[PDB]
DNA sequence: TAAGTTCCTATTC
DNA sequence: TTTAAAAGAATAGGAACTT
DNA sequence: TAAGTTCCTATTC
DNA sequence: TTTAAAAGAATAGGAACTT
DNA sequence: TAAGTTCCTATTCTTTAAAAGAATAGGAACTT
DNA sequence: TAAGTTCCTATTCTTTAAAAGAATAGGAACTT
C-alpha cells in the first residue's frame, strides 16, 4: 500500500523525491506528489509528529481530489486540513523557491442567492433514513436479544467458509458484548488474555486493547451466557479456526520497542464481514448503504444501556469521554449474561432461578486440574494466550 | 399569523419583498422588513436550515424592537443572537450593496438605561415562586390534596363544559405525565396505544414527537383509585373536544401528524384561569408558574416520595450520565417510564422505601382483574359511538376500552 | 451614609446633578462626582443591573482617589475596574459632549528590572505572610481547637464595658466557629427563619437561614447543644435575652422591598467594635497582626479543625465554598458534622462513623424529656424582643432546655 | 555551587556582574552569564519572588545549552520556561540597551523538522509493569522490604553508609515518603505522641517537602524481624546533625537529617545490589521504591482512603480557597495506620477493625513498663533532639 | 460461482 | 471521537575524583 | 475615659 | 470569591376583541 | 581498588491565573 | 359580564460549536 511504503521510505528520501519533481516540471511527477505532500504538511504543521494511516489515507485522499498547478507559472493548490495555511504556504515554498503554493480550507467559511434558490427548490418539491431503520429495528416487536440471535444466525449457512462464519459471529457477538468498534476487537493483544473474578459469574475472559480509535486503552471480555448465545462458545469456535496475525504497522513513528507483536483480527475482515451482512441483510437496516455494519453491536448495546436506564455505564463499557484504565462494573456483565435480571425498583441483580449458577460451575471447573488438554485444543494459539486460559475456556467447553 | 405568512410565502418571493423595500427607500417599507429579515438572517447562518415558530417568534420581536434606519445615509442597524454579526453583515450587503447594516449582539444607551431606572424606581426574579411552592406544599396537604384542590377550582369556575372539560384534563395530564403543556398538546392523537404494566394490566400510551428538546416522549392514562381517576376526566376531554388540526411549527416543508390533541391558545386561557381561581397563593405571583404546576407538583411528588431517579425518566430530562456522542448518534430507542412508575401514581400500591417494593393497597377494586372483565367483553364496539369525533382517529382497541371502564363504573 | 443617599436619590436625579456640575464648571462641583460617577459607570456596564452596598463603597473609593480633570480642557479621568473603558467613555461624553472623559484601569497590564534589582538589594541587607505564619502557630502548638476556642470566648468575660457587648461578641464568635460562617453569614441571618429540625444524633437542632451572603448563594446556620464547658445553646440565650431584632439594613440600589426580610440577626457595625475589642484582649499573637484575620478566625479555625480530622470532604459543605425540582437552592450540612461539633460523639477513621462517648448524658434522650411537656409558653416570657418574631416554637424549646439545665423544681416535675 | 554563589552574592552585584560582562565584549565573558541570566529572567517574571535551587539549576542548564551570541550585531538568544517573552526581551534590553536579545520557548523549519526525523528513522511504560511484576508474584511487602533492607548488610563499605541505606529505605517504606521527605526533616522537631494501638510513636516533621506542604514523619514499634526503632537506634549512633542547605534565594532551620548527596550514594548501591530486576532498569524507581512499596501495600490491604494522608498528596476535596487561605493545620495521620504498619495488628475489611495479633509482647503494656541516659547512647543529638524522645528510645533499645 | 481479499476512496464518528 | 499545555520542583544519572 | 460607633478607606477573599 | 456565555425554544403576560 | 562524593545534567513527576465583585480589617473623630 | 381568544411581547428555561483526526463503509478489480 501507499502508506506502507511511505514508512519504508527514510525522511530525507521522502523530502528529495518531492524536490525532484520541480527540478523538470512534469504533469506525470508534479501530479504525483500527493502521498508526499500530505507527509509534508502533517509533519509541518505538527513538528515532527507521527502521523497514523487513517489520517494519512484520509489526507492524501482529500490532497489527490484538490491538486490542480501551473507548470508555467510554477504555482501549485490543494486543500488540507488545517486553519495556518500561511506558515504551511512558506514552509513549502522555502523548499520549493520558485513555486507559489496555494492552501485551501477543506472547511467552508456559503452565499445566500445559492441558501435561497436551493430553499426555494426544497419549498417547492434529516437526509437520515438510517437512523430511521435504526429506530425500527428496536421499535419493532423482538428485543434486543432476539435481533442478536437472529443476526448471529444470517451467516450460519449464508458463509462459504467454515473460517469466515466462524469469524462473523465472532465478531459480532464480541462488538455487541463489548459495546466495542471493530477495532476494538481486531487490535486486541491476544496475549492480555487473563481470567478474572466476577462476584457474579465466577469469573470471565479479560483481554486487553491498547490501539484504540481515541487511543484510549479499554478491555474486552468473553463470558459465560445463560441461553442459546454463549459468547464462550463462540470463543471457542473462533481460536479453533482462526490463527494470530502480525500487528499492522499503523504510524510513521518508528518505535520499534514495546508494542505488542500480534493482533487479534485480520485488518481486512471488516470488509468481508460488512459485504456479508449487507448480503444476508437479517434487517432492512442493512440495505442501506453507508448504514451502520460491524458498528451494528455498538448501537444494540448502546440502546441496551439507555433502555435499562443504565446509562452510568453506557460511558465505561463503551469507552468514552467522561469527567490503571477504568474498568467496567461487575453488575454490567450479570446483565449481559443473562443469568440475572435488573430491578429497576431496587437497583440490584437479581439472578433466575434457572438450575445452573455460573459461580457454583466455575469452582467445579476451577478444581479437577492436571488437563493441560487447553494447549492441545486450541494449538495456534498454544504459547501466545495465557495457558490458564486456555485450561479454563477448553474444560468450561467440554464440561457442556 | 406573521409565522404562518412567512411559510405560505415562497423562498424566492421573500427575497424579492425584502429587496424592494430598499429601491423606493420608504419608512412604511423599511420599517416592515423584521420578519424577512428575521428569516435571512437565520438561513444565513445556518445555511438555509429550517427555523422554528418559538424561535422565530422570539428573534422577530429583538429585531423588531432594534431595527433602526437612515434612509439618507442607506444604513441599517439591529441586534440578532449571534456571534458572527460580520459574515451576516455582508451576506446582507450583498443582497442590497447600496446600504450599509449593522448587527448588534443581543448581549446600550444611558438616557434609555436611566428613564429604565427612574421607571424602576417609582413601581414598587423567581425566587418568591420557588418559596411560595415550598409552603404550598409545607402545608397540612398532600401532594395528591393539592392536586384535586386545584383540580376542583375549575369546577364552577369555568364559564363553558368543554372549557371545564379541557383545564382539568390538561392539568391531571401534565401532573401525571410530569410534562409540560406542549407535552400533551403536542402528542399525535393516533399514536394512542393500549400497552401492558405488570401493576394495572394495561395503560393508555400515546406519544409525543415535537418536544422542547426534541427528544420524543411517551404521554400515558390510567386508572387511579380515589376521588380522581384519570380515565375519567380523559373521558370527559374526549367527548367535549374534538381533533386538532397539527400546527405547523418550522418554516421547513415529510414525517407528517396531521392532528395533535389541544389547541396551541389553550395555554392562554388555561393560564388565565388558573390566575383567578387561584387556589393558592403561588398563583397570585405575575410570571409564576402556572400551566408548569403540573410538573413541578409530580417532581416535588417523587422526591418527596424520594424516588428521583425517576424524575429524569418522567420528566424526560436529557440524560447527562452517557456520552454526548452516545446520545446524538448511537441511542436509538424511548427511555421506557418503568412500570412501578405508574403503579405509585395510580395509588393502587405504595413505595416502600426500606424493602424497595411496591405494596398493594388492600382496597377491594383489583385494577389488573378488573382489565380482565372488561378484556373478555367483546363485540361492544360502543367506543365509537362514545367518541365521535375521534371516531377513525383514536385507535378503536382504545375507544372500546375506555369505553367500557367507563360504563364498567 | 453616602450610599444610603444614592438609592433615595432618583435615576433620573441623579443623571440631573451629575450634569449639572459641569454646567458651571466649578472645582467643587466636579470634585464630588465620585458618588454618581460610580453609579453610573456600574449601570452602563451592567445594563442597569443594580449595584451592591459593598461593592458601590469600593469603587466609589477607587474613584474618589484617582478623580482628577482639568477645567480648562474640559477633560476628567479616573480608575475603575473595567476593560471596556472605550464603551465607557463613549457613553459618558454622550451625557456631557463638552468634556473628553479618560477610564484608567485598576489593574493594568502590570515591572523594571534596576527597580526590582535595587528593592532585592534593600532586601538582601535588612504582616500578610506573617499571618499565616501566626495561624499555623496557633494550631500546630499544644492547645486543641477547642482549648483555643474557650481561651478566645473568655477573652470577653472580664474585658468587655457592657453585658450586651460582651454578649454579642460571644455568641458572634461562637457562631463563626460553629458554622465556619462569616461575619456577614451570621449578621444577615433572618430571625424570622428560625427552626427546629430534627438530627439522628442530637434529637433537634436550632435552623436558621441566611440569603444574602457573599457569594449570593443561600445556606442555614445552626445551634445546637454541645456537651463541655462550651454550650451554643447557652451563648444563643445571653444573646437573645440582652439584643433585639435589627431592622435589615437596605443593600442595594434596587428599589424593591416588595419582598424582602425586615429583620437581620445582628448590626452591621458589631464587627468594628468586636475586632477591635479581639485586637486588644489579643488571646494569642495573630490577633496583633495588623489585617490579620479578627472576625474571620472562626472561619479559619473550623476550616483547619476539619483538614486536621481528615473531612475536608465537609469543609466545602460547611463554609458554604462554592463548588431536578423548582426549590430554593440551599445545601445543608450532613447530620453527623453536628454530632461531632457537639462533642456528645467521635469522629472513628477506620469506620466512618459517630461514636457516642459513654458519658452519662444521652442529647436525644433530654430533648425527649423536653418535647414531652409544652404549654409552658414560657419561651415568649424569657426572650420578649424576639417575641412575635422567632418562631414560639423554638423559643419555648430554647427555653425549656436553658431551664431543664439550671435547674428548678417545676422544670423536673 | 553554583547555586550557593548565587545566594551569596549582593543583588546590587549581580546586576553589576552581568552589565561588565557586556561593556568590553569578550566571548570568555558572555558565556558565563548563564546564572546571572537564569536570576535575572526569573526576577523579573516573578517580580523579586525568591527562586528554589532546584528550579535554578534546572533553568540554568536549559540556559547554558541554549545560550549563543553575536558580539559584532550585538544579540544573545537562549530558551527559557516562559509564555512572555517579550516582556522578558524588553526588560532585558533595559539593562543592556545596545543589545538586542531573543528569548526561545522551551516547549519550526522543514529541513530541522527532517533531520531531526531522518535521525529518528535510523535510532516508562518497563518500570510500572516490572513493579506489577515484583508485586505478583508469592513474597509479600513485607518479604520484600526485608530482602531489599538486607541488600545492603553486607555489601556496604562502612557502618555509617550500611546504617544510612536501611533506615532511609525503612524510613521511606514506613512514612510513604521521598527521600527529601526523610532528608529535609527538622531533628528537633522529634517528639512522643500518643497511639490508642501502640501505646506512644515517634513523630517528625518536614515542612520543605515536593509540594511545600509540611507532614510529619514517624517510626514506630514493629513486631517482628524488622523493627523500626531498631534502625532508628543504629542510624543515631552512626551518623550526626547536618547543616540545613539553603535553598532558595531568599525562615530558618538549623539542621536537617541526612545529607543531600546521601541519595547518589544511596541509588548506586540500590542500582548494584539489586535485590530485584526493577532496580536494574535505568531511571527506574531507586529511592522512590519504598512509596510505591507503601502505596501499593495500602491498595492491597484496600486501604486507599488513608494512602492520601499518609503518602501526602494534595487535597482536592476542600476548594483551592479553602486550601490555600483557611487551611493552617497538617492532616493527621490515623491512629489504626501504625496499627497495621506496625504488624501488631491487622485490618479487617469487613468488621473495619484493627485485629491485634495474639503475639505475646504488646506495645502498649511495654511502653508503660519503660514510661515508668540516652543523652549518653546519642552523643551526637544530644541537644538537638528532645531528651525525652532519646530517653524513650534508649530505653526501649535497652529494654529489648 | 462469487464469497473473500486487497487497497483505496467516501462517509461517519 | 475528542477536547491541559507548561511552568515548577523533585529524583535519577554521568564523570571525575576521594577516601 | 476608653470601649463602642459611625462612616469611610485599605486589604483580603 | 468565583470562574460558561449565549444561542435556541418554551411558558407567562398584555391588550383589544368576541362571545 | 571501588564504594561513596561532587556538582552538574537528564528525567520524571505535580500544580497551574487573573481580575471583577463583594466581603472583612483598620483609621479618626465622636459618643457615651 | 368577563371568561376565552388572538397575536404578539416579555420571561424563563435549557442545551450548546467547529474542526482536526481516526474509523468504518463502499467501489473495482483480483482469488481462493
Amino acid at each position: 500500500s501507499q502508506f506502507d511504503i511511505l514508512c519504508k521510505t527514510p525522511p530525507k528520501v521522502l523530502v528529495r523525491q518531492f524536490v525532484e519533481r520541480f527540478e523538470r516540471p512534469s504533469g506525470e511527477k508534479i501530479a504525483s506528489c500527493a502521498a508526499e505532500l500530505t507527509y509534508l504538511c502533517w509533519m509541518i504543521t505538527h513538528n515532527g509528529t507521527a502521523i497514523k494511516r487513517a489520517t494519512f489515507m484520509s489526507y492524501n485522499t482529500i490532497i489527490s481530489n484538490s491538486l490542480s498547478f501551473d507548470i508555467v507559472n510554477k504555482s501549485l493548490q490543494f486543500k488540507y486540513k488545517t486553519q495556518k495555511a500561511t506558515i504551511l504556504e512558506a514552509s513549502l515554498k522555502k523548499l520549493i523557491p520558485a513555486w507559489e503554493f496555494t492552501i485551501i480550507p477543506y472547511n467552508g467559511q456559503s452565499d445566500i442567492t445559492d441558501i435561497v434558490s436551493s430553499l426555494q427548490l426544497q419549498f417547492e418539491s434529516g437526509n437520515s433514513h438510517s437512523k430511521k431503520m435504526l429506530k425500527a429495528l428496536l421499535s419493532e416487536g423482538e428485543s434486543i436479544w432476539e435481533i442478536t440471535e437472529k443476526i448471529l444466525n444470517s451467516f450460519e449457512y449464508t458463509s462459504r467458509f467454515t473460517k469466515t462464519k466462524t469469524l462473523y459471529q465472532f465478531l459480532f457477538l464480541a462488538t455487541f458484548i463489548n459495546c466495542g468498534r471493530f477495532s476494538d476487537i481486531k487490535n486486541v493483544d491476544p496475549k492480555s488474555f487473563k481470567l478474572v473474578q466476577n462476584k457474579y459469574l465466577g469469573v470471565i475472559i479479560q483481554c486487553l486493547v491498547t490501539e484504540t480509535k481515541t487511543s484510549v486503552s479499554r478491555h474486552i471480555y468473553f463470558f459465560s451466557a445463560r441461553g442459546r448465545i454463549d459468547p464462550l462458545v463462540y470463543l471457542d469456535e473462533f481460536l479453533r479456526n482462526s490463527e494470530p496475525v502480525l500487528k499492522r504497522v499503523n504510524r510513521t513513528g518508528n518505535s520499534s520497542s514495546n508494542k505488542q507483536e500480534y493482533q487479534l483480527l485480520k485488518d481486512n475482515l471488516v470488509r468481508s464481514y460488512n459485504k456479508a451482512l449487507k448480503k444476508n441483510a437479517p434487517y432492512p437496516i442493512f440495505a442501506i448503504k453507508n448504514g451502520p455494519k460491524s458498528h451494528i453491536g455498538r448501537h444494540l448495546m448502546t440502546s441496551f444501556l439507555s433502555m435499562k436506564g443504565l446509562t452510568e455505564l453506557t460511558n465505561v463499557v463503551g469507552n468514552f469521554s467522561d469527567k490503571q484504565i477504568t474498568a467496567i462494573p461487575d453488575h454490567y456483565f450479570a446483565l449481559v449474561s443473562r443469568y440475572y435480571a435488573y430491578d429497576p425498583i431496587s437497583k440490584e441483580m437479581i439472578a433466575l432461578k434457572d438450575e445452573t449458577n455460573p459461580i457454583e460451575e466455575w469452582q467445579h471447573i476451577e478444581q479437577l486440574k492436571g488437563s493441560a488438554e487447553g494447549s492441545i485444543r486450541y494449538p495456534a494459539w498454544n504459547g501466545i494466550i495465557s495457558q490458564e486460559v486456555l485450561d479454563y475456556l477448553s474444560s468450561y467447553i467440554n464440561r457442556r
